[PDB]
């Protein structure tokens, strides 16, 4: 404390940086860092500038214009104060070293950086490049350096670097910096302004920048970014919890515990084998020196910091990957980047017999927030880069990534053993033109940092093993449009395409495969059976094409094509030249270095200007030629459907089926029915059966219908916001998937034991309160306010400025029926006058829901609508206009009520008529009075009296109050003592009608209670009847 609390910490960071006072220089990995290190520091000491007139420290440092030149001098003195202090090092303690760089330090201080000095250009050199580096400097040479020397160098971060006030990764460089700088100042404050800064950086999001709780890592807005920006955070806050972790200034946010989530749920996904996946390095795949091998390194590393700190399962999980990880590394890749005390660690671990390796990851993983999904089987591992509404296509800036243009595009990737296929070069070489799985123009372009205006993206999972994902494809700036769909099972992917169309006047393609080869180029491609030839330059329009077989350069990289039905795939093997600076010319990363690999490419060919094209094919990875040829003769896979209107896919072994719903209209395909757009994944067993249903447009604020045409006995389990709705003789469920954000939700319904009870029927929510109504659209945002008059003790207010103004709710019709449409309003003097429609059409005329009058609330009936299915509907109010009297064109309103109609509950019977007719004697029909309804109406004949009976039965449809109307033929040689039973609720009536008058029109008999049903009727007798009894028709009318 005050000095030693400092001084501890201070040694924890420079064994950080050098790995320790000592250390086991046989070991060679140690070794050849060593050396590393001290030729680094003795280039740049030779090539360093070191007299006293000097004007810079180096010439590739110069001063005054680029303030660059701060950062690569302070890393230049950094090299060689590293070797100064590095044991093993042949130039460790030299003193000509020591004293050319303090002489350096001093100079800086003195001519460029120093506080108060000018911050000429760019800004990131002067507060982070530079006092990151400057800071490293004396962390190493504290005991070697003056108070005085200490102070000024100090002094100097502390002008640039005062505060933090930034965002994302500067604000966690802004925390790094300040928080060293406190260490090696022995300033208790400001090291715990470093360690707050970090606060704001851990809490998840669920849109926009940071991590989010279901895996995915967004940054520049709408950039899936896990690999890049992401893996610095994860660097720097890893690295800062090490460093404070036990002292008086660590980090005690319990938000910290987010950083060890983020490894489970944003890290180890994405690392196969040693490769971080390029699809989620945005910008980054085009940087060499950073391909996917090497973009893996920081990732291990922060996990290896992080289990020094974390809670005992954490660490001991942590230790078990990155030993799996570093077992594969046979060229040491880590080992060879990293620095001594990651060495250290990291040899420790897996020299360590207690710590087992993790094995083979074996999960499915949607990751909605960033349009991404991952597939990893035994075998081999599957990579899906889609974009959306939410998320952009690619990303490029200073001149990076430039040729990244389909790397959104539905672009599929495949990992397995060759652990280099996606470095060593790739991006350099392959025909970015067609990258796999990817739908596009050929040979074209694509505008970046876009998103598309189509909303389906994602999908969803089941068993945490098999997944469906699709996207609706419409690339930026072309008309090009498609529906591309995933189904990841245990050992195949099916990969299905339609309504694949285009009016930009190109070839349109889709791309199976480019996959790098070995260095030959001659990896065997058999084809239907049949070997092709294996030289480079082959090239084929291969027709009929039911499988191929494509060799892998490695064991265990083997895959296999099937294309049922038969497809005409184009094949391509060539040898590929290119540079980096295709892909980056930025001053950072710009490398002309001419590389040439080998490629095997295959595609599908849709001609130009598709009308409604499509594609099927099925990957098969880790399969023998023979294996492949096998599962092609009897597939375990069945397509049920592959249209713009769904594309569905069973897998018969595990019986899974994955189905994409396109259309927010009723659709069936399988068992399935859904109502909206929709991802869905169904397990069969014999004793049960679950589905798996999501909303990958994000943007459905209301609900999805779901029907599975099998019989259940009961439920097991079901996530929250499933409703069952029936059991038997069908599975009826609905899902309210507002606020989503694309997530799963599960139901699992018993198929044996006892058949429980159905669920009862879901009555019309009378009230649908304002207040709790989701909304799909608006202009103009409302208020709640609170008032005891109001249902539900809460009004909505609109606040609406102008005419044609809206607010359009969500509302659940859940029984289908013709509803007479009202709403509530609360009397408020500003009232304008609104129009409501329903799912684009309007209903009734406006209303002018402004009064003067005392009421303090009116009910409005604004008109009729008929809801055929039932399901969301949007219930749409818009300003149309005002009342001279208002205020503006505000409203205050209460709620809607959906009221039936005499559509749905008036019930006629004539004698003839199917149903709900019995007769008892000999009864004659005729056409001679038009006394009318029906054709005809029946008598008796004037004979067989007491005898003879028609009974109407109808069928009620909902229990209450019926007016009993009858008509008949009216004439003279009628009976005028017609007797009349109303079997209804509580009872029978009996009067006596007077048939030789009041014919042809509606006679009124009586109202009575009926149940919902067919226990009531209204039979007609002939007893002492004084002549004739015409039988004809009834209605019951509901009232009110
Ligand atoms: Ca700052
Ligand atoms: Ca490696
Ligand atoms: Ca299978
Ligand atoms: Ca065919
Ligand atoms: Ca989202
Ligand atoms: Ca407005
Ligand atoms: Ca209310
Ligand atoms: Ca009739
Ligand atoms: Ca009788
Ligand atoms: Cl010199
Ligand atoms: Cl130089
Ligand atoms: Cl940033
Ligand atoms: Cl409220």
């Amino acid at each position: 404390p005050r000095a030693d609390e400092f001084d501890t910490l201070r040694e924890k960071y420079k064994a950080m940086l050098n790995g320790g006072t000592t250390y086991n220089l046989s070991d060679p990995d140690i070794a050849a860092r060593v050396n590393a290190i001290t030729v680094t520091a003795q280039g740049y000491w030779d090539s360093m500038l070191k007299d006293p007139n000097r004007n810079r420290l180096w010439n590739d440092a110069p001063f005054g214009s680029d303030s660059t030149s701060i950062t690569t001098t302070y890393r230049h003195l950094y090299d060689m104060a590293l070797a100064y202090t590095t044991y093993g090092s042949s130039l460790q303690g030299n003193a000509a070293l020591k004293a050319d760089i303090i002489s350096g330090l001093d100079w800086m201080n003195a001519n460029q950086f120093y506080n108060g000095c000018s911050q000429y250009q760019n800004w990131w050199h002067w507060q982070i490049g530079g006092p990151m580096a400057l800071n490293d400097i004396v962390a190493l040479m504290y005991t070697e350096l003056t108070a005085t020397q200490i102070s000024n160098y100090m002094a100097a971060i502390y002008y640039t670097q005062a505060s933090v006030t930034m965002t994302g990764a500067n604000r966690l460089w802004e925390s790094q910096v300040i928080a060293i700088s406190g260490i090696l100042n022995k300033d208790s404050a400001r090291v715990a302004a470093g360690r707050d800064g970090i606060s704001a950086l851990l809490p998840y999001v669920a849109k926009g920048d940071g991590f989010y709780n279901d895996g995915s890592f967004v940054q520049h807005t709408y950039y899936a970014y896990n690999g890049g920006y992401g893996s610095e955070l994860l660097s720097g806050i890893a690295d800062l919890i090490f460093i404070l972790n036990g002292s008086s200034w660590q980090v005690t946010d319990p938000n910290k515990n987010n950083v060890y989530r983020w490894i489970y749920d944003s890290y180890e996904p994405f690392i196969y084998k040693g490769n971080l996946m390029d699809m989620v390095r945005g910008r980054e795949i085009s940087r060499h020196g950073l391909q996917d091998d090497k973009a893996a390194v920081t990732v291990m590393a922060s996990i290896i910091r992080l289990s020094q700190t974390a809670a005992s399962a954490d660490a001991t999980a942590f230790k078990r990957m990155v030993k799996y990880w570093l077992l594969l590394d046979t060229d040491k890749t880590f080992l060879k980047a990293v620095s001594i005390d990651l060495i250290i660690a990291a040899n420790q671990l897996v020299n360590d017999s207690t710590v087992t390796s993790r094995g083979e990851l074996v999960k499915y993983k949607q990751f909605s927030g960033m349009d991404r999904a991952v597939q990893l089987r035994p075998g081999f591992g599957f990579g899906l880069s889609m974009f959306s509404s939410r998320i952009g296509n690619y990303e490029s800036i200073n001149a990076e990534n430039n040729k990244g243009w389909h790397t959104g595009d539905g672009m599929t990737y495949l990992y397995n053993t060759d652990l280099s296929q996606f470095n060593d070069h790739f991006w350099a070489t392959v025909d970015n033109y067609r990258l796999p799985g990817t739908t596009v123009l050929q040979n074209t372009t694509q505008t970046a940092n876009s998103r598309s205006d189509k909303s389906w993206a994602g999908g969803t999972d089941i068993l945490g093993q098999y997944g469906v994902s699709g996207m609706e494809l419409h690339t930026v700036g072309k008309s090009l449009t498609a529906k591309k769909s995933w189904f990841m099972f245990d050992d195949e992917i099916v990969a299905l395409g339609s309504g694949i169309a285009s009016t930009d006047g190109i070839a349109t393609e889709t791309i199976v495969e480019n996959r790098k080869l070995n260095s030959s180029g001659n990896n065997a491609l058999i084809v239907n059976g049949t070997a092709k030839p294996g030289s480079l330059g082959w090239s084929e329009t291969m027709t009929g094409t039911n499988y191929i077989h494509l060799a892998g350069s490695v064991p265990g990289s083997d895959i296999g094509y099937y294309f049922p039905g038969g497809a005409a795939v184009k094949g391509l093997r060539e040898a590929r030249s290119g540079s980096w600076s295709s892909l980056n010319s930025s001053a950072s990363w710009k490398d002309s270095t001419l590389h040439t690999r080998n490629f095997m490419t295959l595609w599908f060919d849709h001609g130009m200007n598709p009308t409604n094209g499509s594609y099927s094919y099925v990957l098969l990875p880790n399969k023998t030629s023979s294996a492949v040829a096998s599962y092609a003769a009897t597939p375990q896979i069945s397509i049920l459907e592959n249209s713009s209107s769904a594309q569905a896919v069973k897998e018969t072994q595990l019986n899974v089926t994955g189905i994409n719903f396109w259309n927010d209209e009723p659709t069936t395909v399988g068992l399935v029915t859904s109502n909206r757009k929709a991802s869905v994944m169904t397990k069969e067993t014999a004793s049960d059966f679950e589905i798996s249903v999501s909303d990958p447009t994000q943007s459905n604020v209301g609900t999805i219908y779901i029907d599975v045409n099998k019989s259940a006995t009961g439920l097991i389990s079901k996530d929250n916001e499933i409703t069952v709705i029936q059991y038997y003789p069908t599975m009826k469920f609905k899902v309210n998937v507002n606020n989503s954000g694309g997530k799963s939700y599960k139901v699992k319904f018993s198929l044996t034991g006892t058949p429980g009870s159905n669920p009862s029927p879901i009555p019309i929510p009378n009230p649908y309160e304002a207040e709790a109504l989701p909304i799909n659209a608006l202009t103009d945002t409302p208020v709640v306010y609170n008032d005891a008059n109001a249902s539900g003790g809460k009004k909505l207010g609109f606040n609406n400025n102008a005419v044609d103004d809206y607010v359009e709710f969500s509302l659940d019709v859940t029984q289908p029926g013709t509803y007479d449409v009202k709403s509530r309003i609360m009397k408020s003097t500003n009232s304008g006058i609104y129009q409501l429609s329903i799912n684009g059409t309007n209903v009734g005329s406006a209303q002018d829901m402004f009064w003067t009058t005392s009421e303090l609330s009116k009910e409005f009936t604004m008109g009729s609508y008929s809801f055929t299915s039932p399901g969301s509907y949007l219930f749409r109010l818009k300003t149309t206009g005002k009342n001279v009297s208002s205020s503006g064109y505000k409203l205050m309103l209460d709620n809607f009520s959906l009221v039936s109609t005499g559509i749905d509950t008036t019930v006629i019977v004539d004698n003839a008529d199917a149903a709900g007719v019995t007769k008892v004697g000999t009864w004659t029909g005729t056409n001679t009075q038009t006394d009318r309804y029906g054709a005809d109406y029946i008598h008796d004949g004037n004979t067989g009296k007491g005898t003879k009976s028609v009974t109407f039965t109808p069928n009620v449809p909902i229990s209450g109050t019926y007016q009993v109307y009858m008509m008949w033929a009216a004439h003279t040689n009628r009976a005028t003592n017609v007797p009349v039973d109303v079997t209804h609720s509580g009872g029978t009536a009996t009067l006596n009608v007077n048939q030789q008058g009041n014919g042809g029109v509606w006679n009124l008999l009586g109202t009575y209670s009926f149940n919902a049903g067919s226990t009531g009727a209204i039979k007609i007798r002939t007893d002492a009847t004084n002549g004739y009894v015409v039988a004809d028709a009834v209605k019951l009318v509901k009232v009110p």
